[PDB]
């Protein structure tokens, strides 16, 4: 249940599985804002098209058809601005993100990262030698159960002894009593004397899991530390404010509806649609 | 096809109609715009969502979850600033045009629009008197060219030959016929001559009304033309996102929790709990 016991360091081992897998979770995430962004410039695009062949057909003109345009491209300016952000994100940030994880993990024609695999490796040898002792420690204890149980079993077996039936029989229940509390007391030595040298074992194996533990970390870290200086880029690709011309596409949208003259139009209509036009008054024509 | 040619103003009356539909037009422009706002703030919720989910059911934890969940915040709060430009734009604008087309264009019994029909009207009335006399002109012309014909066709027969005729009546009556002719041209000429000095008064009055009803045309008009300049500058404040302070601050926020990424304090958990920090049962049993 701890990090102690024999092999239960298989989670800082799999952190570096984890760790290939979220730098792809990571660029998904990524790639799939990049198609939102994408998504809502096409749209953009497609309205300023549609809108563009729409106000030149029909009836505006004039300074307020001038106006009316202004809006179609500022729709393509913002279509290009969210365009690129696709473009940052994509070009850039997803691509700095699968570089890094082509060199932090590596695949291995057998198997899985040979990170993966170091990691796995030098913990099982600076394990080795302490769960060996650990076996050792655990046999002898098991024969010290049994050395008890049948100790106290022979002993039971006097109990039955004090049967009128008979009495060579009780010598040997003496004897078998004395060499079994004799071998309980062998088998005690052996397995307190393997438990003390487990122990100082121990001292020198804590330091060997260190070890390999803490290049762990170190491996991990730089991840980490990746993960925030690319993420700190990546939100500037989406800020939008960051960029300089986006503040004048809305003050040239402003510039041209403000310029949008209504007399001026009134004007234009007279002199080409109405009484400001040029007549031939009727004349007399011989023939 | 000048303006004064009779019924030329059919071209200003059409102006209405089509004030009414670019009214229409337009806020169908606008509404396509919101519905193309709306659907970005749609899909960024959408992705804030799934991230969020997936980044909480993966392997990082942390600091660094933390600031990858920043990053699902601002989609988020991007969304409501699109939905709230799509609301700008729905609720105020294109209601904004929806009621003033329906102040402006009022449906008369029978069809189409008062205001058409009074332009129309005040048109005809005021080119009427002045499109019966250039109907007579007209007529007149067709007076005058009839005669004229006439004495060329009569000329023709005379000196073809003539070609006998044995009598000399025939071609008294030839030459009769010529003089009758000539009587004829000479009196189309006089009537046309009237008809045409009958005119030139008529066009000054005339033209008088003429401009009268066009300046009021022109009234009608402006007011569209105002109206739509007015609706527009707000239109573009609507859209602007570029000015609004509430934005930019979505960024220096996510840039925070970004910069509050600690691969360190991250990893110091991770020894405390899953590595060497961990307490641990060494081995020291009976039965
Ligand atoms: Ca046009
Ligand atoms: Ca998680």
């Amino acid at each position: 249940d701890s990090f102690w016991e024999v092999g239960n360091y298989k989670r800082t081992v799999k952190r570096i599985d984890d760790g290939h897998r979220l730098c792809s979770d990571l660029m998904n995430c990524l790639h799939e804002r990049a198609r939102i962004e994408k998504a809502y410039a096409q749209q953009l695009t497609e309205w300023a098209r549609r809108w563009r062949q729409l106000v030149e057909k029909g009836p505006q003109y004039g300074t307020v058809e001038k106006a009316w345009m202004a809006f179609m491209s500022e729709a393509e300016r913002v279509s290009e601005l969210h365009l690129e952000v696709k473009a940052s994100l994509m070009n850039d940030d997803f691509e700095k993100i699968k570089n890094w994880q082509k060199e932090a993990f590596h695949k291995q024609m057998m198997g899985g990262f040979k990170e993966t695999k170091e990691a796995e490796d030098g913990f099982r040898k600076a394990q080795k030698p302490w769960a060996k002792k650990l076996k050792e420690v655990e046999a002898a204890k098991k024969a010290h159960h049994a050395a008890c149980k049948e100790e106290k079993l022979a002993i039971s077996r006097e109990a039955n002894s004090k049967d009128p039936s008979l009495n060579e029989q009780l010598k040997k229940l003496q004897d078998k009593i004395e060499k079994c509390k004799q071998d309980v007391l062998k088998t005690k030595e052996k397995y307190e004397k393997s438990l003390k040298e487990l122990d100082q074992g121990t001292p020198q194996y804590m330091e060997n899991m260190e070890q390999v533990f803490e290049q762990c970390q170190q491996f991990e870290e730089k991840r980490l530390r990746f993960f925030r200086e690319v993420l700190l880029e990546v939100q500037k690709h989406l800020d939008l404010s960051n960029v300089a011309g986006y503040k004048a596409i809305y003050h040239d949208l402003e510039q041209s509806i403000r310029a949008a003259d209504a007399v001026e139009d009134l004007r234009w209509f007279r002199a080409n649609h109405g009484p400001g036009m040029a007549m031939n008054w009727p004349q007399f024509e011989e023939w």
